[PDB]
């Protein structure tokens, strides 16, 4: 298989239910592209085409949903494998109403592969209860992830101005005036996330 | 004791420490065991814990997606033994995933190709993924009722020959409304097909 | 069970199998439990069986090379921070590397910028290495004592602001005499830093 | 090209990210056996050179080559390990220099060939026990330094595995006659020359 038919490959893997071969498949392009390539390369144009497929509707709902789940634990796979080292953490989440959560992670990665203690909670934080995690634990930012714009849209102005001492928001789903009104430091490539820190 | 251990060790954004407790719960309890004795357990806590007042939602929200993790480490060390698949998966409305995971675990454990979907799946589709891949059998996770009762008579009837329903939602009589049949405990799941 | 069925898989030329066994104890234990458990007690049965006259060289050889290049892809695997440097290597003499690796490797998985040098690095190019990179440590493992004997009075006292010795090598006295810290476990290594 | 420049300047600055992202557009542009030919190779002979010229001190040889063996070894496990009996690679006696039998190992797995890399430096009689006990149809030898070879025996090699092939810097057609193995110049033509009869 050569590296640009991996991504073809490793959905034709998914939607046959070979896991053990989309794993393989996977590795191989981790072993070739390396950690944050594998993502870039890999498995954000296959998520992407997940959802254009679903859109056409050429796949269901449970293909995309195989297809996430998969992805989602190989990235959780790296997240462990990665540092976590000690000090103030950075608090990783999605706006409430935001059940897309692979960005988050990708954040997270990012960070944690940068030496930052990025703590991935999971998708969908209310902002009162993200507020006070933050602060109980002396976190030194919080960083969401916005795929969808209506998360966003939903909330009122100056709604992320204190969660903590830096708020960053990124994602398809934000913008830099969308982040000025909610008070959030817009970020677009996660590479410059741990610059920011 | 680990389990109180491994939920302070959450609660103070300790993921080292709280991996190390959890890798000690599973050399001693084993697989099942650390299931059964501390990741089942924390996880009630942890709601319990919510309920009352105690601990906010990013809280449990840090607390369950590190046992998410934990739990799918160990379905991939159970492994994904081939043939016909099992899907795996909760009723459209149900976001609970860790109950649907338990049932994919402990089918593989027992040998049987239990491919967890993730949860939330619309019916049609999840009756078209069976189609297209050959499903033995369908088992469906269902921690509140409410989503059950939103689904029509007969709903969940031929999704695959085999139509499983548990979790602390679902009950027999909800079951037999929707065309599946029930399971009580994982340990039963399955025998229903061995 | 592992970690017979991995050397067995490895004296039998198995690499697959290898692999997929030790990925079962990654799975099982964690990044630091499978070296603990899994790679530590194989390498330490492999040269057992060499001392005892039971296998040759060319199987030691195998497995160490195996082992060695799972841990390498842990060690890409954890960060990688930045700012200043500590410097991981092993004696003038010292070609048992893996202790070495494994000192890289802690420390990356707590956020220090652990650079592995590889094996038998020269005192002056090591300090003038460490000058350099503005590093804030040199860590070193010490497999066999003779390396260390070998050197002089104070040989590790100035190779960087902190001077770390350990492995089954080394042991207070000798690092005294070294005029380098002493760390036993691994795991005191990252916090001492 | 310049990427050999600018990654071992990445490397002698202690920046292995940055090594190592341009060792990844390197193997994206021109592929695997392209990245050791154009990158990997280049970048080695010229640290031996600055080396040579005192230049560099060992402890950046030793950082430069430390990476380009762990990356070496990732392509190892990327190129697959076939089943069937396998090829032993190795180094002989003394021989401390491992690129070159691993990318032996790599041009063979790359032809679908089992090599089975052993690490350097193994003594003769181990390995010719190790290629008996396996049932190895070859073993493969990298000599980077000349001396090694000459401080064997006439007909040494010979009888190591049913074929044997010795490659390298530190060797050549009158050395490898000597020592009874098959001499072979380029990696690309050790696949063929197995898969062919002496
Ligand atoms: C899987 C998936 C889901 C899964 C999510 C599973 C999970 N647990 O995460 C589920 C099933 C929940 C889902 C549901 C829905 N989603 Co959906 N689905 C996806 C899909 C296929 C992949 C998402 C993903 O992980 N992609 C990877 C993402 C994160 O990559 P990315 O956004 O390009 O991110 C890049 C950058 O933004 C950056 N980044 C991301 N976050 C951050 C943060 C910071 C700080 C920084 C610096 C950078 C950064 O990193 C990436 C590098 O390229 C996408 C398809 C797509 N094109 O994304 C949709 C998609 C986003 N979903 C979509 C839709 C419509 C829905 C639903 C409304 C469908 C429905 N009717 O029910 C629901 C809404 C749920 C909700 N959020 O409330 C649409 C959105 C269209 C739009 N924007 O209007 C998409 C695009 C599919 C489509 N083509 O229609 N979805
Ligand atoms: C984590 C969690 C969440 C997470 C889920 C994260 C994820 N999975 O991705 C999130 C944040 C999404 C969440 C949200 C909510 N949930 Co919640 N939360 C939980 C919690 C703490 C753990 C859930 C879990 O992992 N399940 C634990 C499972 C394993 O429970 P169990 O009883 O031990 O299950 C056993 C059996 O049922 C069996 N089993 C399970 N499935 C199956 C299937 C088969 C076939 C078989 C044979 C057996 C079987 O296996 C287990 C063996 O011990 C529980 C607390 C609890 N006690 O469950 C609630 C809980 C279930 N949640 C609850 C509530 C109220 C909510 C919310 C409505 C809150 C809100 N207002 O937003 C939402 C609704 C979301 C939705 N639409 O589904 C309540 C339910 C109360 C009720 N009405 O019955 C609980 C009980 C908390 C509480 N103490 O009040 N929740
Ligand atoms: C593989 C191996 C080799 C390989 C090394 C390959 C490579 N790394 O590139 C090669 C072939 C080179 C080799 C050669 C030789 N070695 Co040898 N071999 C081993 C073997 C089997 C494994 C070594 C290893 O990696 N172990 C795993 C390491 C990680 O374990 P560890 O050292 O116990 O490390 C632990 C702690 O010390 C700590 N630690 C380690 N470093 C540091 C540093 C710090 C700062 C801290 C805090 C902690 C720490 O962390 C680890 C986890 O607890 C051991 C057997 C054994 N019991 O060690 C010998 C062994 C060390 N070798 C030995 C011998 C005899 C030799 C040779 C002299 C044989 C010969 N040629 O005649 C040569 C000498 C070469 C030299 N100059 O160093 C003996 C030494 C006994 C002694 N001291 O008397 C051993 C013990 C084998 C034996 N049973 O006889 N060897
Ligand atoms: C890194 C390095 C080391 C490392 C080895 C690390 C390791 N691998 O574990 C270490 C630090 C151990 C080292 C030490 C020494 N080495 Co040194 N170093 C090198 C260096 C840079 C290696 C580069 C390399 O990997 N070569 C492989 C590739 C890059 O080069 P190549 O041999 O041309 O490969 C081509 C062909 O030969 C072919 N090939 C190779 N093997 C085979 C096998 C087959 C079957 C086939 C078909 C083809 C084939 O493939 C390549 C292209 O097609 C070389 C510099 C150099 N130019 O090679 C020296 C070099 C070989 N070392 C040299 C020296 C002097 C030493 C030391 C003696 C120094 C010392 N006094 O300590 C020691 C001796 C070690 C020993 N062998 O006992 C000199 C040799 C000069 C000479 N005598 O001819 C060199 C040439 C550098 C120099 N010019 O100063 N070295
Ligand atoms: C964006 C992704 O959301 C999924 N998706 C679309 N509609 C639903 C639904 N009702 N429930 C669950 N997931 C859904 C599809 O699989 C799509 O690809
Ligand atoms: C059942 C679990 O659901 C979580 N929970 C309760 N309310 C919300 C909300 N608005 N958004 C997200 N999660 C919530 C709590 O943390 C509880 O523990
Ligand atoms: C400590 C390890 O050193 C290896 N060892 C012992 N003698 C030699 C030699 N001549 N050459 C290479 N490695 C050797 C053995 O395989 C042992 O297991
Ligand atoms: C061929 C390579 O060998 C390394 N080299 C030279 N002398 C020594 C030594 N005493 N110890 C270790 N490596 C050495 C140099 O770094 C050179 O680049
Ligand atoms: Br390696």
């Amino acid at each position: 298989v050569r590296p640009e038919d991996l991504g073809t490959g490793l959905l034709e893997a998914l939607l046959r239910g070979d896991l053990a071969g989309a794993e393989a498949l996977f590795r191989r392009g981790l072993r070739f592209w390396g950690p944050e390539g594998v993502l870039e390369h890999l498995l954000l144009p296959v998520l992407r085409e997940v959802g254009e497929a679903w859109h056409r509707g050429e796949i269901g709902v449970a293909e995309e949903h195989l297809a996430s789940t998969f992805l989602r634990a190989r990235l959780q796979e790296l997240l462990d494998l990665a540092g976590f080292p000690p000090g103030p953490p950075v608090l990783v989440t999605t706006p409430p109403g935001e059940r897309h959560e692979i960005g988050a992670m990708l954040a997270a990665y990012h960070l944690r592969r940068k030496g930052v203690p990025a703590l991935y909670l999971g998708p969908d934080t209310p902002l009162p209860d993200l507020r006070a995690l933050a602060r109980r634990l002396g976190a030194g930012a919080v960083v969401l992830s916005a795929v969808l714009s209506e998360p966003l849209r939903a909330l009122p102005d100056g709604a992320l101005k204190d969660l903590a001492p830096r708020v960053f928001l990124g994602g398809q789903g934000a913008g830099p005036e969308e982040a000025r009104r909610l008070g959030a430091e817009y970020m677009e490539d996660l590479k410059g996330l741990a610059e920011a820190l």
